[PDB]
């Protein structure tokens, strides 16, 4: 299968199929897209016009698959080497839960503020941070972490035993934050110790490569020791 993803280097959501395939070393072309603009080409591939899409093409036939509830598992059902879901049901509907509890709660508490007010204000050139907002963003992030934390001080994996795709929506949406300097890390152990793992790993070398124009990264952004 021949796959090329249509995606946007800072978006966890984009980060979160880049880590999936390049864990289960599914090699893949990729097209950065500046969804903002709103690229008609783009919104044929995807009406809502979100990223990512993945294109999975097969003897010249397409399966555009759209967004990373469809796409993360379309590649844990066809691709099994390794697993990103347990094999115990309840491994499997924690790791689900914690995919929407970054996707929905995380995104609205912290993300709808940090990378807001930070990256989309930028790139949208609607002018400085709402200072209020980001207070909010903080504690929200503070309250995420100390949440994270205290499973990881119970569980080797956020979802258990296994390392599944709850651990990279989780490092997903925080590595994006992370490049905007924003994590304190320094205080939740568990968290910094599964993170600083996380980030060693091959799939998660490229999502350390990403710079965008305009947006440097924190200095230890890429490091693999913070």
């Amino acid at each position: 299968v021949e796959r090329t993803l249509h995606h946007f280097p800072l978006d966890p959501a984009s980060r979160q199929v880049r880590l999936a395939l390049g864990e289960k070393r599914l090699p893949f072309v990729e097209m950065q897209v500046r969804y903002w603009e709103m690229p008609p080409e783009f919104t044929s591939l995807n009406p809502s016009g979100m990223p990512p899409v993945l294109v999975e093409t097969k003897h010249q036939r397409n399966l555009v698959i759209c967004e990373t509830r469809a796409i993360l598992e379309h590649i844990e059902e066809t691709e099994t080497e390794p697993p990103l879901l347990g094999r115990d049901p309840a491994e499997r509907a924690e790791a689900r839960r914690l995919l929407q509890w970054f996707d929905r709660k995380f995104d609205n508490e912290v993300n709808g503020f940090l990378l807001h007010e930070k990256m989309e204000k930028r790139l949208l050139r609607m002018g400085a941070p709402d200072l209020a907002a980001l207070r909010q963003g903080r504690e929200a992030l503070r309250m995420h972490l100390g949440y994270i934390e205290s499973l990881l001080q119970t569980r080797d994996w956020l979802a258990g035993r296994r390392m599944s795709l709850a651990d990279f929506a989780a490092a997903a949406h925080l590595s994006v934050i992370d490049y905007f300097g924003d994590v304190p890390w320094k205080d939740f152990q568990a968290a910094k110790t599964w993170y600083m793992k996380l980030k060693s790993r091959p799939c998660f070398r490229p999502i350390l490569a990403d710079r965008w124009p305009g947006l440097a990264p924190a200095a230890h952004y890429d490091d693999l020791d913070f």
